[PDB]
């Protein structure tokens, strides 16, 4: 139980690390107490074992499944290229894209923690309860999924 | 069960049709009777669920999950970047590369059905008890993958 969550947050840190010193975009929604059954069905469904390497092979651009989100539900990667609620606020900066809104717009309705890469800036975001802090260092990102996805 | 054989079938004609088109170097073994176990252990673990949409991402050059072969076990993807043994047979064209002759090294050893995409020519072939099925056509690839899948 607490070496599953050691897992999650080692893979996840590792996962966007190389993917921002990279400018890939990526969108990873970590679901809570909530549950986001219907926005995992609109994409693939993996159900599959979480990993740094997997996470990395889904992102990669002109793939069938970097264009969506990856929803982390229970032990397993849910699904890849699934759709978020699009968040309608004025106050996300207009420098970012899709992805960042989608994360917004999942944290609004489910008590999720999403994670974002920006394709553009490499800079990670991270989505709670309708907000958004927008490039975060490692030691901040380590400490807030510390304090939300462990229990 | 009968469609998920299948869809095993369909995710593995997608996916090398993907790849065939674009020279993406693939290597995919789907065991049977014989267990593969022991080269399951030498990738990754992924105990994700078939889908075309995952086999090419796994595939795509210069990633973490492609340098190897994916093993398809029961109704899983069990494992990518996996090892399979080298043929020592000299039958073997030496216009061919090394998945050509990692898949014929598992079929000698295995009951497994093995399929190949070089990144050369981009031609799909087949291996099964020793034997070689080279450069086949979707129509030939899909009649194999029937009656050698399909229980
Ligand atoms: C519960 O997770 C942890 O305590 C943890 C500690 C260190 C790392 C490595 N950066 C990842 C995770």
């Amino acid at each position: 139980i607490e070496r599953e969550q050691h897992h999650l947050i080692e893979s996840i840190e590792k996962s966007t690390q190389y993917m921002a010193k990279r400018r890939i975009g990526a969108l990873i929604s970590v679901a809570r107490d909530t549950g986001m059954d219907d926005y995992i069905e609109t994409g693939i469904p993996l159900n599959a074992k979480i990993s740094s390497q997997l996470l990395i092979n889904i992102f990669i651009p002109n793939t069938p499944l970097h264009d969506g989100a990856v929803i982390i539900k229970g032990n397993e990667i849910a699904s890849a290229a699934s759709y978020l609620p699009l968040s309608d606020s004025p106050f996300l900066s207009k420098e970012l894209g899709t992805r960042h809104r989608a994360a917004l717009g999942i944290s609004e309705v489910t008590d999720s923690i999403t994670i974002v890469v920006s394709e553009e800036t490499g800079g990670i975001s991270l989505t709670k309860g309708g907000e958004l802090f927008r490039d975060v260092s490692e030691e901040e990102l380590h400490k807030i999924l510390l304090k939300e996805l462990v229990t």
